[PDB]
């Protein structure tokens, strides 16, 4: 027999992701970059592979629209809301959609994507929202103008208390 | 930091239902009878009570749809999906959907509804699918033709892990 884990959590390590559509504001390459640092933030402190599929039914499935685009969440135009994901589970589970209302960047004139994205996945991946300041998952959105990203503490602790470190090497 | 933490079993032993709607397929008293019966397959084996409520919310709620229904889970017509259900918890919770798309009868001529909710109440009460081929947990629906219904020992030994013994 089975029953259901204690938290909402991928019960594999091998992920599957599909960018659907893209944003007017970035090329398709700087989104593909974008994201992809943004998954490699969390395979780098847990065992999760990422592991991108180019059409088909994907873990989390990454799309960008505007107002109603076909959950319970309509985003609301430029400003306010900027993006969610859905936790762990069937069929939308893990999914994050961006808001096309906003401008979405690979610098910091406007929303930076990767770090918007990085946020978002954690979501995908089954963390809430924090409430240390100085978490990734602190649902304000911050760019410290500094070159090389960290992965705060916080977060680290978060993600390992569901999959684990992976290779703490 | 903070996870999504999930309910693994219901916190109290007497849980509540309701039937919101019913299928073409079968009458009013032959699905209150299957669903009646799907939850004392669980009940005779744990210390759990069910009752039914005729309006207002309840712990298990218990609809028949189509395709889009109103969770973004959709049912896909004749075939394929059959049914699901929610995880222990608060709102969305232990409810039960089943696909009228599908045919549902008393007996065999199609999908038996009484099996069908006793396997996704199981999921309601918190069971995850057995890879026991024997078990009730097991995703493959299969119909003895027998008159009698006795829970497999896997399913009970599953569903006491969370709520122990009658
Ligand atoms: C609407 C959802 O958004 C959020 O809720 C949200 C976003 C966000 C971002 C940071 C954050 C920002 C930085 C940072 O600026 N790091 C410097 C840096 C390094 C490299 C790049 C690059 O390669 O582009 C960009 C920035 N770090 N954190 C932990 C912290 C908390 C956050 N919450
Ligand atoms: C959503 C898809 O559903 C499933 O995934 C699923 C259904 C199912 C049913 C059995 C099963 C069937 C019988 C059986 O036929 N029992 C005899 C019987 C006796 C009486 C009645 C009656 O009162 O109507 C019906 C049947 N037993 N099991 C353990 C086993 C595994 C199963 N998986
Ligand atoms: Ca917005
Ligand atoms: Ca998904
Ligand atoms: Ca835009
Ligand atoms: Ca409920
Ligand atoms: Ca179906
Ligand atoms: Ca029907
Ligand atoms: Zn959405
Ligand atoms: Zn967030
Ligand atoms: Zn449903
Ligand atoms: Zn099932």
């Amino acid at each position: 027999y089975n029953v259901f884990p204690r938290t909402l959590k991928w019960s594999k390590m091998n992920l599957t992701y599909r960018i659907v559509n893209y944003t007017p504001d970035m090329t398709h390459s700087e989104v593909e970059k974008a994201f992809k640092k943004a998954f490699k933030v969390w395979s780098d402190v847990t065992p999760l592979n990422f592991t991108r599929l180019h059409d088909g039914i994907a873990d989390i499935m990454i799309s960008f629209g505007i107002k109603e685009h076909g959950d319970f969440y309509p985003f609301d135009g430029p400003s306010g809301l900027l993006a969610h994901a859905f936790p762990p589970g069937p069929n939308y589970g893990g999914d994050a959609h961006f808001d096309d209302d906003e401008t979405w960047t690979s610098s910091s004139k406007g929303y930076n994507l990767f770090l918007v994205a990085a946020h978002e996945f954690g979501h995908s991946l089954g963390l809430d929202h924090s409430k240390d300041p100085g978490a990734l998952m602190f649902p304000i959105y911050t760019y410290t103008g500094k070159s090389h990203f960290m992965l705060p503490d916080d977060d680290v602790q978060g993600i390992q208390s569901l999959y684990g470190p992976g290779d703490e090497d």
